C-alpha cells in the first residue's frame, strides 16, 4: 500500500534532512517564533493538551478502552492495541538512541532528558488515537454513522499534541513530523492486519 510506504520514505528523508544546516536553521527559527505567541494562560492549556500524548496517560487509556470493549462485545482486540502501543514505544526509543539529536533547549516549559528525534508524544498520539478510532468504529454500532467525525477527532487530538511539543519548546517541528509519520505508519499496519484476518466483510 502506498500510504505506509510513503510515510516510511518521508521519515527517511527527514532523518537525512535534519543533518543539513538549512533545516537546522529553519527548525530553530520556528521553535523561537513559537515563543512569540506564548501567554501564561496558553502555557497551561498547552501543557494539559500535551498530556494526551504521554505514555503514562495512554497506557491506562488503552487498557480501560480494551476492557470496556471486552465487556461490551467479548472482543480481545484490546491486546492488539497494547501490542501496537508497545511496538511504538520500543521503536521510538531505539531510533532516539540511534540518531541522538540534541533537544532545542532555548525555552522549554516542560522538562525532558532524552534525545528529541523522533518525538515520543507525537509518535504516541499519531498511532494510538487513530487506532482507538478504528476499534471503536469496528465494535460500537452507534458510531457507524459518525465514522468520519471519529477519525477527525483523533486527527485533531494528534495534531494538537504535536503543536504543543513545539509550543512548549521541547521538540523541533521536524521531530514532530518524524514522529507523526511513524505513528501513522503503525496505525495503517495494524488496521491492514485486522481487516485482513476478517472472515466476513
Amino acid at each position: 500500500m502506498y500510504k505506509p510506504v510513503s510515510l516510511f520514505l518521508f521519515f527517511l528523508i527527514l532523518a537525512a534532512a535534519i543533518h543539513t544546516n538549512a533545516v537546522q536553521s529553519a527548525d530553530e527559527a520556528i521553535s523561537k517564533a513559537a515563543v512569540l505567541i506564548r501567554q501564561p494562560w496558553l502555557n497551561e492549556v498547552m501543557t494539559g493538551i500535551t498530556h494526551l500524548g504521554a505514555s503514562s496517560f495512554l497506557l491506562p487509556l488503552i487498557v480501560i478502552i480494551g476492557a470496556g470493549m471486552f465487556f461490551y462485545r467479548k472482543t480481545w482486540d484490546g491486546l492488539l492495541m497494547l501490542l501496537v502501543f508497545g511496538t511504538d514505544r520500543l521503536l521510538n526509543k531505539v531510533l532516539k538512541e540511534w540518531i541522538e539529536r540534541v533537544r532545542p533547549d532555548f525555552a522549554p516549559l516542560v522538562h525532558e532528558s532524552s534525545f528529541s528525534f523522533p518525538s515520543g508524544h507525537s509518535m504516541n498520539a499519531a498511532c494510538v488515537y487513530p487506532v482507538i478510532a478504528y476499534f471503536l468504529v469496528k465494535h460500537l454500532p452507534f458510531l457507524s454513522k459518525h465514522k468520519k467525525m471519529v477519525y477527525i477527532i483523533a486527527g485533531v487530538i494528534a495534531v494538537l499534541v504535536g503543536i504543543s511539543r513545539v509550543y512548549l519548546g521541547v521538540h523541533f517541528v521536524t521531530d514532530v513530523l518524524g514522529g507523526f509519520s511513524l505513528g501513522l505508519l503503525l496505525f495503517f499496519l495494524v488496521k491492514g492486519f485486522d481487516e485482513k484476518i476478517k472472515r466476513f466483510r
